[PDB]
């Protein structure tokens, strides 16, 4: 019935990859009920730093990055939610399920990174572990495991950053290519995608 209709929640920011100093490790910042109360309302007080985001929904939880003073992560993961925020849930930015991406404005405090401008084909991708795993650029979309892991390692981490030597954003985390479970090669939303987007 109509007055029975629900509302989804807002994607919630509930940990960050902390990249500041000399070794990679995942920090978490909310807990699951304070999540799944901060989804409810899109109230969210806490103070947010980093460039890359872990960020949950009611029922799924994924990686955002922030490039360029936006947010990005996958629409598989985010669909069409608001994300919380002090004031309130914030709407999307920009929406493409064309790519599979979504982005909202960058919460105050984040960092971003900055697009790459090397042409650099050796990459390093960052998953919700804090793993950084070193991928061939194979095409414009495409990069190869150097060493490859079964996908449970890699579950959980699309919306993340492929980077640069140089630690520019080279892309973002969307699909694993896999044979019998073994993840080989990584699908990604190319930093030129969303410099055209914005
Ligand atoms: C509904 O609207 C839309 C619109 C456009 C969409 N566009 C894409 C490409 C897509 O793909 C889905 C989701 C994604 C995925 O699971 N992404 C990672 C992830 O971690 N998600 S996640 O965080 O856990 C989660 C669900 C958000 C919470 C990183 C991968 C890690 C492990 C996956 C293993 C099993 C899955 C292997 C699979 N493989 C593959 O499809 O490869 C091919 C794409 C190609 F290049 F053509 C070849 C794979 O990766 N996916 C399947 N859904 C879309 C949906
Ligand atoms: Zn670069």
């Amino acid at each position: 019935h109509m007055a029975s209709m629900k509302k989804k929640g807002s994607v919630v920011i509930v940990g960050r990859i902390n990249l500041s100093g000399d070794t990679a490790y995942a920090q978490q910042t909310r807990g699951e009920e304070g999540c799944q109360e901060t989804s409810q309302t899109g109230r969210d007080k806490n103070q947010v730093e980093g460039e890359v985001q872990i960020v949950s929904t009611a029922t799924q939880t994924f990686l955002a990055t922030s490039i360029n003073g936006v947010l990005w992560t996958v629409y598989h993961g985010a669909g069409t939610r608001t994300i919380a925020s002090p004031k309130g849930p914030v709407t999307q930015m920009y929406t493409n399920v064309d790519k599979d991406l979504v982005g909202w404005q960058a919460p105050q405090g984040s960092r971003s990174l900055t697009p790459c401008t090397c042409g650099s084909s050796d990459l390093y991708l960052v998953t919700r572990h804090a793993d950084v795993i070193p991928v061939r650029r194979r095409g414009d979309s495409r990069g190869s495991l150097l060493s490859p892991r079964p996908i449970s390692y890699l579950k959980g981490s699309s919306g993340g950053p492929l980077l640069c030597p140089a630690g520019h954003a080279v892309g973002i985390f969307r699909a694993a290519v896999s044979t019998r479970g073994v993840a080989k090669a990584v699908d990604f939303i190319p930093v030129e995608s969303l410099e055209t987007t914005m």
